[PDB]
């Protein structure tokens, strides 16, 4: 198909020039999917936090984007919208393949991302997957997952130990609670992490804190970053 999404998809598109977060309050402010909206509202989501507003947009147009707020502030959302959106332009499906890759620091953390993103992108066709370790029965499922939950160290398994594994297809790379994947030591798997993806791709770094470390990795990881830090 399908010839009546891609009209839909082109006057989302058109607006997404005209984003001016002065406007916004709401998830429904921002020119997003019926299936994305629909998720959000029966998950209680709808007026946005500040770095929502202040990142989501930058996102939806394609642009690789370092988001800054302390812990509480919603970054969860912050990337999941422009996640869900970038697959949802595409009406790709679970024959597409790997779309996105998020990582997260630990397996409960990247467990709690991954229901997050079940609850919200139910509406949509997009398969989602969670690899977390605690080994062959998680290759099996997931060659065909549109949007994998990782820790650093499985998913640089994965990749070294899986023929079938490929992200030649990769829309998008997350980097979710970025600080702390850094201050656990995780920078060189990071970077042999990337060494395995496209190019091309958009990149989303998220952060609890300004440190160092991880304005250093947004040049490892970044093409022309869109810094947006928000506080109190
Ligand atoms: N737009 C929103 N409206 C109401 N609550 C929200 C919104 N976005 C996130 N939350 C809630 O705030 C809490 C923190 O969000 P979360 O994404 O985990 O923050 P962070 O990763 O920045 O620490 C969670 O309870 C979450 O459900
Ligand atoms: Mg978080």
């Amino acid at each position: 198909s399908m010839q009546v999404e891609r009209e839909s998809i082109s006057r989302l598109m058109q607006n997404y020039e005209k984003i001016n977060v002065n406007e916004i309050t709401r998830f429904s402010d921002f020119p997003l999917s019926k299936k994305t909206l629909k998720g959000l509202q029966e998950a209680q989501y709808r007026l946005v936090t500040e770095i929502q507003k202040q990142t989501i947009g930058l996102a939806l147009q394609g642009k690789d984007v370092l988001g800054a707020a302390k812990t509480g502030s919603g970054k969860t959302l912050a990337f999941l919208v422009p996640v869900l959106e970038a697959l949802y332009r595409l009406q790709w499906t679970s024959t597409d393949g790997l779309g996105v890759l998020i990582i997260s620091p630990t397996r409960e953390l990247a467990y709690q991302t991954f229901e997050v993103l079940r609850k919200v992108g139910k509406n949509h066709d997009f398969s989602a997957g969670l690899i977390i370790g605690g080994l062959k029965h998680e290759a099996e499922r997931i060659n065909n997952i549109n949007i994998l939950v990782c820790t650093p160290g499985r998913l640089l398994q994965h990749m070294d130990e899986t023929v079938s594994f490929h992200a030649t297809d990769l829309q998008m790379l997350v980097l979710d609670e970025a600080d702390r994947i850094l201050d656990m030591g995780f920078a060189d798997t990071m970077n042999a992490v990337i060494e395995n993806l496209p190019k091309k791709r958009q990149t989303l770094l998220f952060s609890a804190t300004q440190t160092k470390s991880v304005k250093d990795l947004a040049r490892l990881s970044l093409k022309n970053p869109e810094y947006v830090w928000v506080h109190e």
